[PDB]
C-alpha cells in the first residue's frame, strides 16, 4: 500500500471495479478498497438482464442514460477480455415481455413505436417458445435486452483494470473519509491513505460516508431472493419476463429465475416464503420448469433510493469527492455509464449535463 | 481384497453397514462391497425418525418396528465405543398433529398404547407455542426419536471395521453366481468367494433377485427433502402429519418433508416438489417462512408389492440372504434387520412370525 | 429495534454471544449488534480446543484459562437447556508429542502439574498406535478437550434470546458517540441509545478503539485449515506439535491445522499454505496421506503487541467496555471473558490480577 | 420408454453423448442409458485440453485420428450451440511444453519440424509468460493445442441430440446386453428394451459388458486428482504444460490445476498427499500460483486398457454391438472422431481403415 493514490474508489462491486478501469485507462493513479471479495455481494446476487426497457418507464433522461449504457455493452467483452482473460458470458437471445390480461397488452403496446420493440400474438410467442405459458396474450418482444453475468463482469472490469495499473485491495474496509486537509485521505484497517480524489461506490452502504461528509442520502435495501435450475430437456433462447418477475436462460444451461422484493431486508440468505414465491410465481411462466433440477438459491440487496435513481456525481460541496450508488435493480445494466461518468468527471471532461442533473446529490 | 469370505454384504447403506457389524460381532469373517460410498444413498437422504407408531393394524411388522425401536437404546454408546462416531440421538419426542375431526378420530386408536396420549389444541401450544394454531390437538408420542442415519451408518461400519470386518467402497458387485459347492460373485476388481452373500442393495437390489431366479421387484418412491436454520424459536418435538414432518436437530437445523413420486429414479429435487414440501411445512409450523434455507436433496425410498422389505433367505438356497425394501422405515428398521440376518446365517433361532412377514416367495 | 437498552454489545462471534447470554442471564435488557452472521468469522474457522497448558510461564493469564477450561463443566448442558444447540463436547484428550530431546524437556516442565503427565514413545504407541514412529513420547492432557466453535457460539446466543436479548444480524455498527448523558451508537438501519457498550468485534475492533480516543491497534494472524475424513483408523486423543494440530471430531471428521500468517486479511486458503499444513500432518500422523480431504478453509485470529486479549473497561469511561483479542485461544476463553465483561457491568467485584493483565491501557 | 430403439448407447459421458448426437444426426431413432447423470463421472474430472502432441509419442495411426479430432472441433462449437444453447467455452490461448533438463530440451526439439510446433528460448517465453517459472530452459510452442470445459461439451452434445430426437434416460443402468435373438435388447431396472444395435460407452467400467458379451478386454482406473485456484493477479494465456502435469488457465480466472496417475485406484475423491504432490508439482512450473486463493479439488479415473489405446469398433463376433471405451488421458480430444467413426460404422459408412484397425477389439 503506498501514501498516495491521484484517485480512490471505495467499494469493488460492479459499479466500482468499472470506475477503476475506467480511471485506470485515462492512466490516473487508482487504488480501489473492498471489505470483503471482488463482486462478493449484490453484483454476486444478480440476473444480469442489460434491460433499458423497464419498468416500461417514461421517456426521460433516466431512458437515455440507460440506452447509452447498453450500447456501451456493444464491444465491452471483447475489450475486457483482451486484458483480462475474463469472459462477461454475452447471451444475445432476446427478451419476451409477456402478457397475461388485457391490461397487460395494453401497458406493454404502449412501446411498439420504438424500433427495437415489435409485439407478438399468443401464437407468434409459441412459434418461438413453446414451452411459454399457454395462458398469455402475447408479449413484448425485445431484441437488445439481452444479459451477461454480472460476476464476471465484475472480474473482468477489475483484472482488466490491474493490467492497466491500478491497486486493489480486497479485505480492507474504509472506515472513514477526511475531509479537511489540503488532500482527502481515508483510513482503514491497514493505516491512512491520501488521495486527490474519492468515489464512494459502496452500493446499498455508502450512507455510512454520505452522512460522515455532511450529507442525508440514505439508502433503503430492498432484499431480492433468486434460485436456478438445470434447463435439459427443453429449447429456451428468449428470457421471459412478467410484472418484475424473470426466467432467464444461461449459456451453461442453467436458468435464472427471480425475484422477490422486500424492503427494508437487510438479510443476504434466501428465507423459506421468499423461495416459494419465487418457485409460484416462475410455473405461471413456464409450467415446464416445475420438472427441472434445482440448482441454487441465493439473495441480494437492491441499493434503493428516496426516488428510485443513483446518485452519481460530484459532492455538492467538494468536487474532489464523487458517489455512484443507489443503482436499484439495473446496477449491471448501468455500470459501464456510470463507469465512463465518473471517469470523465474526475478528468474534468465535458458531459452530458442531462445525465449530470438527474443523478446528482443535492436533490429537493 | 482376500479370495474367500465366510460373508459377503452386498450394498453400504445403513443395512448393509449394521449387517456386517452384527455379523464381525458373531467373529465371521465378513466383507462389504459398496458400489459408491458407505451411505451415500438412500440413507443421506433420510430424516432419521424412528418411529414406529404410524398408524395402521398392529402386526408382526409393528413388534418388530418395536423391537428395532428398542435395539437403539444402547446401540448409540456401543457404537461410540467401537467406531468414534456419534450416532447423533434426540429424545424430544413426536407430536402427530391433528387438522380435522377425522384425523382426531383416527390418532385416538392408538391411545390405549403406553407410550401414547392425547394432548388437546390448548395442550400441544403450551408445549410447542409455535405449532399451527389450526391444530385440533396431537398424538404425543414420547419415544418416537430421531438419530442422522449417515452416522448411524458411519458409525456400524467403522464398528465392524474395528470388529475385522473388510470394507469395499468403489466396488461395485456385478453378478453373484449360485452354481458350485461355494458361492462366488464378480466385481470390476476381481472375483470372490464366499459362504454366505447378504443382498442389501435398497431399491437396486432387483438386478439380483433376477439373476438368482427372483422376480421380486423394487419400485422408487422419490423424497424431496429441505433443511432450514431454526435461530429464532424454541422447538423440540418433531411435528407430523399425513406423512410429513419437521424435525429438530441438535444444531439448530430443521429437517423437512417429504415428498412421495414413485416410479421416478432421479436423486435431486425438482422445483415443483420443493415447492410443495414448503407449502405443507408452513401449515404445520407458519413461523418457518421466515427461516433461511440451508439445503436441498433428495432420495429413493425403496418401495415393494405390498409395502414390506424382503429380509430373510432364498427359498431354494440358504447361502443366499436378501434385506431390501425398507419403505419408509430402514433407519428405524436397520438394528433389528442386521440382527436378524446375522442369527439366520449363524443358525441360531429366530422370531418365526417375523421370519414369515418379511419373507421372499410372498403372494 | 428499540430506541434504548441497558446494554448493547457490538459484534457476534463467540466472545460477543457469550457476553449477551451472561448479560441476559443477569435480567439486563440487552442487544446484539453483528455485520454479517452470528459465528460467521473468525470463530467459524477454530478447532475449538480448550488447551490452557499452552507452555510458558504461569502467570495470571494461565490462571484465567484455567478458570474458563473449568466453566465449561456445565456449560453444555447449561446452554442445551435453554437453546437445543449442541456444542459438540469431546473428552477424548490430547498428547503433545515430542521429535527430539529438546521437545521432551520443554514439555516435561509441566510435570508438576496434575492434569498432566509424560508418556513415552512406547506408551503413546500403545494409546494411539498410528501416531508417528518418530516421535520420543508425549505429554498427555486428559482435560484439554475440544468442542465445534460455531456451535457454542450459536448455543449461547439461542440461550440469550431465549433470555430476552435482542439479536441483530446484517446491522453493522459504524460509530460509538459518547458525549451525553448517555451513550449512542449508529447503525444504518438507525440510532440506538444504550447505558453499557460492549466493543467484541474481534480483529475488526480498532475502528471501535479509534473513536473513542485509544490507540489499540490489531493485527491479523491468518490460519489455513483442512479436515480429512477418518474413515479407517481409531484416534481418539488431539495430537499437537509445534503450534499445528490434528483433532478428532465425533462426526469422522479429523481438523488439521494450521498456517500463521500475520498481515495478510484474506479469509480464504492459499495454495502454499494449505500445502504446508498437510507437509505438517503427515509427520505427526503418515496414514494421513490416504484419507480423503473433506473442506478447507481459513479465518483471522486477532493479535496484539503483547499477545494478550484486552478485557475490561474503557480507562476515562466505565459506560465503554472491551473484549477483543483473543490471539490463540478465543474458544477457551470465550466463558470467562462473558462472565467477567458481565460482572463488571454489574459492578460486582472481579479477580483484581485477571482485570489488570487484560486491560486496555498497556505499556 | 419404447420397446425398441433402431440403436442404444449405453454410458452418458462425454464419448456415448457424442455417438447419440452423431447418430441422431442420421436420424436414426436413438436411446441412451445413463447410470447417473450426464457426464458426472471422468468425463466432469477432465481438465479439457484438446492435445494431439502428447506423450510427444511416434508418429502413428493413433495420432492422426487425434489430430483428425482436433480439426472436428474447428465448428463444433457453433455446430451444437445453434441446436442445444449450450456453450462449451472454447479458449484458443494455445500450450507451452515447458523444459526444465537439456534432456527435456533434446526430447521437445524432436517435434519442431512440424508446423504447428515452433521452440521458444527461455527469453522468448518469459516475453510472453513473465511468471513461468524462472529455472526453465525453453518450451515447445503449440498453437491449436486449445481447450474446452468437458462437462459442457458433454452437455451441448446431449441437449443437441435431444433437440435431433434422441432419447437420455437418466438414472437408469443397464444390467444386461443380450445377446441370443434376432434383435439385441438390453436389461434396466425399468424394465427392457430391444435394438438394431448396441454402443457400450462406460469408460472405465465397461469390463462388465465385454464379459458378459464373451469378451475379455480389461479396465484398469488411473485416478487422477485435480485442484483449481483463482488467478486474480497474474496474466496467464498459455497453459503450461510439463512431465504429465498442467496448469490450464479458464475463460472464468481460474487455473485448473494436475494430475497425479494412480493405478488400480478406483476412489472418486481426492486424498491428502495426491493434492499436496499436485500442489508441490504446481509451483515448480508457476512459483506465483503459491499465492493464489484455492477453489475446488476433485478427482476421476481414467480409464486405461492393456496396450493405452481405446477400443473404438464392433464385436469381432456381431457387427450390431459396438465399443467405444478405453480414452485413457485423451476422452475429450478424442470425443467427436469417436463420435463419427461408431455412427458411420452403425451406418455401414466407409471409414478410414487404419482407424478401424488400431482400435479394433481383437488386439493379439
Ligand atoms: C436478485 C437481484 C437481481 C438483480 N438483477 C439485475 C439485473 O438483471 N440487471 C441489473 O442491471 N441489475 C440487477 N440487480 C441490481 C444490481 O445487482 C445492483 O444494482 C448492482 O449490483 C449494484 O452494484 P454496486 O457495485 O453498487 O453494489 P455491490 O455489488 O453491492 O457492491 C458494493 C461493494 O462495496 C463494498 N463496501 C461496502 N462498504 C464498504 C466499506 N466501508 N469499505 C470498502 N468497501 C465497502 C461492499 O462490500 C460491496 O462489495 C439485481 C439485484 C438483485 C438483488
Ligand atoms: C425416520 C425415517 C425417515 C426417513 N426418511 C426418508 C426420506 O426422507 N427419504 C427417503 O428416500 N427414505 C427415507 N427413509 C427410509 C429409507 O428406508 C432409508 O433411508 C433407506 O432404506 C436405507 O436403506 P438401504 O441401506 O437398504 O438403502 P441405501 O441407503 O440406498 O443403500 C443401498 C446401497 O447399495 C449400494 N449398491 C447398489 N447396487 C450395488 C451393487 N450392484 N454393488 C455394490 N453396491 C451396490 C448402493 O450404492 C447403496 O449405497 C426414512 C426412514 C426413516 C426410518
Ligand atoms: C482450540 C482453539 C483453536 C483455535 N483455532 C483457531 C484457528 O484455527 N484459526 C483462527 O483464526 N483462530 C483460532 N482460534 C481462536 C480465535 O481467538 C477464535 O477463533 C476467535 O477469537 C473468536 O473471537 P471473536 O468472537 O472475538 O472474533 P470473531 O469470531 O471474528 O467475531 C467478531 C465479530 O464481530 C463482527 N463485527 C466486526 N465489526 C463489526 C461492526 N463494526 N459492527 C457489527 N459487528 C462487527 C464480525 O462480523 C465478527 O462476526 C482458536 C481458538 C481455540 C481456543
Ligand atoms: C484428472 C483428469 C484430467 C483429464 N484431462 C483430460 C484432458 O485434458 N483432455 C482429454 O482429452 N482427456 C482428459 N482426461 C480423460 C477423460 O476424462 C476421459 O478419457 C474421458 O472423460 C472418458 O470419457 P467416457 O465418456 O468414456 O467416460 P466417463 O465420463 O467416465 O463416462 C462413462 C459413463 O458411463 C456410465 N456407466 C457406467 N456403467 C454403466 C451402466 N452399467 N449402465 C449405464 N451407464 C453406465 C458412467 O456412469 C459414466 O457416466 C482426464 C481425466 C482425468 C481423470
Amino acid at each position: 500500500m503506498k501514501r498516495h493514490y491521484e484517485a480512490v474508489v471505495i467499494g469493488g462491486g460492479i459499479i466500482g471495479s468499472a470506475i477503476a478501469y475506467y480511471l485506470a485507462k485515462e492512466n490516473k493513479n487508482t487504488a480501489l478498497f473492498e471489505s470483503g471479495t471482488m463482486g462478493g455481494r449484490t453484483t454476486s446476487a444478480a440476473a444480469g438482464m442489460l434491460s433499458a426497457h423497464r419498468e416500461c418507464e417514461e421517456r426521460d433522461a433516466f431512458f437515455d442514460f440507460a440506452m447509452h449504457s447498453q450500447r456501451l455493452y456493444k464491444g465491452l467483452g471483447e475489450e475486457l477480455y483482451a486484458l483480462s482473460g475474463v469472459d462477461i458470458r454475452q447471451h444475445n437471445g432476446g427478451m419476451f415481455k409477456l402478457a397475461f390480461s388485457e391490461e397487460d397488452v395494453l401497458q406493454l403496446r404502449q412501446m411498439d413505436d420504438l424500433d427495437s420493440v415489435s409485439w407478438y400474438s399468443k401464437e407468434e410467442v409459441l412459434e418461438k417458445e413453446p414451452y411459454a405459458s399457454g395462458d398469455i396474450f402475447g408479449a413484448s418482444f425485445i431484441q437488445d435486452d439481452v444479459h451477461v453475468e454480472p460476476y464476471f463482469v465484475c472480474k473482468a472490469y477489475v483484472k482488466a483494470a490491474k493490467m492497466l495499473g491500478a491497486e486493489i485491495f480486497e479485505h480492507t474496509p474504509v472506515l472513514h473519509v477526511e475531509r479537511d486537509g489540503e488532500a482527502l485521505f481515508i483510513k482503514t484497517p491497514s493505516g491512512d491513505v491520501w488521495a486527490n480524489h474519492v468515489v464512494v461506490a459502496s452500493g446499498v452502504w455508502s450512507g455510512m460516508f454520505f452522512k460522515q461528509l455532511g450529507l442525508n442520502n440514505a439508502f433503503l435495501p430492498v432484499k431480492g431472493e433468486c434460485l436456478s435450475v438445470w434447463n435439459d430437456d427443453i429449447p429456451l433462447t428468449k428470457t421471459l419476463y412478467h410484472d418484475a418477475c424473470y426466467i432467464v436462460p444461461r449459456k451453461s444451461g442453467r436458468l435464472v429465475v427471480g425475484a422477490t422484493m422486500k424492503p427494508g431486508d437487510w438479510s443476504e440468505t434466501p428465507d423459506l416464503g421468499g423461495l416459494e414465491s419465487v418457485m409460484k410465481k416462475a410455473k405461471t411462466m413456464l409450467p415446464a420448469i416445475q420438472n427441472m433440477k434445482v440448482d441454487r438459491f441465493w439473495a441480494g440487496l437492491r441499493p434503493g433510493t428516496k426516488d428510485g435513481k443513483p446518485y452519481i456525481g460530484r459532492h455538492p460541496e467538494d468536487s474532489r469527492i464523487l458517489f455512484a450508488a443507489g443503482h436499484f435493480r439495473n446496477g449491471i445494466l448501468l455500470a459501464p455509464a456510470t463507469g465512463a461518468l465518473i471517469s470523465d468527471l474526475i478528468m474534468n471532461k465535458e458531459v452530458n449535463q442531462d445525465w449530470l442533473h438527474a443523478f446528482r446529490i443535492d436533490r429537493k
